[PDB]
RNA sequence: UGAGGGCCUUGGUCACGGCCUUGGCUUGCUACAAUUAACGAUCAACUUAGAACUGGUACGGACAAGGGGAAUCUGACUGUUAACGAG
């Protein structure tokens, strides 16, 4: 394994886009 | 070429005007053209329907009800750290 800055920035800076993406997927599935 | 009207006139007749007779614009019948009258004339009819000045549109620029975010425990419970609950 390796330690890469891009992956850690992607994980840390997010936590909000992922949640809204999951909400959109659930909403469209319900529709 | 026959008829009817108009201007002429000639004799006889009755006191300029009647009566009886004599010879020279409309319409009728026939003969050759026209049938693109597919034209012209005349009488009679005919007047101007338009009003109103409503909004939603896509665009350009600020408001919009109001402190936000993440993860766990937990409650009914699908096809991705799923979702949901003003827990």
């Amino acid at each position: 394994v390796t330690f890469d800055k891009d992956s850690r920035l992607d994980y840390l800076t997010g936590f909000h886009k992922r949640k809204l993406q999951r909400q959109k997927k659930a909403q469209e599935f319900i529709k």
